């Protein structure tokens, strides 16, 4: 082991109470999530861990997960790089959408088929859906070459889109030394833990990451993890998180 | 015009209530500073003013009032540089002293040189000051060339400082189409704007440049200033800072 890296999921958003499909739909927080991004930074803070740099995505319930940690832990005047690479699955049409009304929407048996397979996308978001203008069409996505803006993804899409920032700007400053944390969602932090640890597609849908808790890896010079992810936070916290 | 530009000066810090020189010391805003942080978020938000990328210091006074407006103005995705190029004057010696100490200390005819002047230092930073491990032993600090980190500032030596962030970082973006916003202090702000504006160094000891309250400033396509700038806000806060 020579680096340390720390990923956090953010915690709950505001859809995630009403079983809603988020995914690019930029969701606040809620009261619980940003609780448990404070309790994220006093877990950070209390093993006096140091970063150099931080990532995210340009979804603010993962920037304000990153800012509490920041702003509980002294640390924010560290340099911040948030890209689109890191965000949430697209969810396409299923966009804004509750559980109930995917189902009656699209079918029970066709939506379990799309909930457990890595390679099957989700309907694409069309010019007619509710959401369209507000995330296909927002300017914080006008950079992205053409061809880039998805419509809508499968796991596999997502991970394939994360890691190429993964390996173009995030393992080089690690490999400068530098003290990474990753502030993302669930599905792009998936994509990063899948090339660490060599998964396979079924091995990385079976993973649910914690929310709030940071996760810790060591990894050694070729950045290969050198023992399994641990979480930061109280013993009971942890505890659970094991589960 | 061709330009717009926007700067913010963080409002009061909890020193500035103590009138102690807080400098470099990584104060923190106070209540009614938080407060006039929101108030400008709220006036660049209702002039429906969107920005491409951020600048700000590695103090949290101003970290935190660009923070505010971005949260305010729903812009927390937007590319964020921080540099101690836009730190507050560095108080040197005088660092953490209220004005009955400095002047117990320092004399006060000594005091009012400093305080009127340009381009004389107050005392260094030495060894032996309270806050000297925690300014000039900082790891944020520890990425400057040798020679960059001072003990002291004269305005002269901030506006020196800062000016070449401008220069190399601000202006080529600016120059690209980009909208900028720079949310920094009252001194590292003065070196923008003297330069901006062709000021003596008379008149830019004169401009104390009003707190929590965009500056709006149109500029030609050589970055020269068309007109005067403008205060953003509620009519009555607008007035008053025309004073
Ligand atoms: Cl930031």
């Amino acid at each position: 082991a020579t680096h340390r890296l720390v990923m956090v999921r953010h915690g709950e958003s505001t859809w995630n109470q009403e079983n809603r499909f988020c995914g690019w739909f930029d969701a606040e927080l809620s009261e619980k999530g940003a609780e448990e991004a404070k309790r994220g930074a006093v877990a950070i803070k209390d093993a006096k861990m140091e970063f150099d740099i931080c990532y995210t995505s340009v979804l603010k319930r993962a920037i304000r997960t990153l800012w509490t940690i920041l702003d509980g832990t002294d640390q924010m005047w560290l340099p911040v790089v948030r890209t689109w690479r890191l965000n949430e699955r697209h969810y396409g049409g299923l966009t804004g959408l509750n559980k109930a009304e995917t189902a009656a929407k699209h079918g029970e048996e066709q939506v379990k088929i799309w909930r457990r397979s890595f390679d099957i996308p989700p309907p694409p978001m069309d010019e007619k859906h509710p959401y369209y203008t507000s995330i296909s069409k927002e300017r914080r996505y006008a950079g992205l070459k053409p061809g880039e803006l998805p419509t809508c993804e499968s796991l596999k899409d997502t991970i394939a889109r994360a890691l190429p920032f993964w390996n173009e700007e995030i393992a080089p400053q690690i490999k400068a030394g530098k003290r990474v944390l990753i502030a993302a969602h669930g599905n792009s932090l998936r994509g990063i833990v899948k090339h660490l640890e060599g998964m396979s597609d079924q091995a990385i849908m079976e993973l649910n990451l914690p929310t709030g808790i940071p996760i810790v890896y060591e990894l050694d010079q070729a950045l290969k993890p050198t023992k399994p992810m641990r979480f930061l936070g109280d013993e009971e916290t942890v505890r659970k998180a094991m589960e």
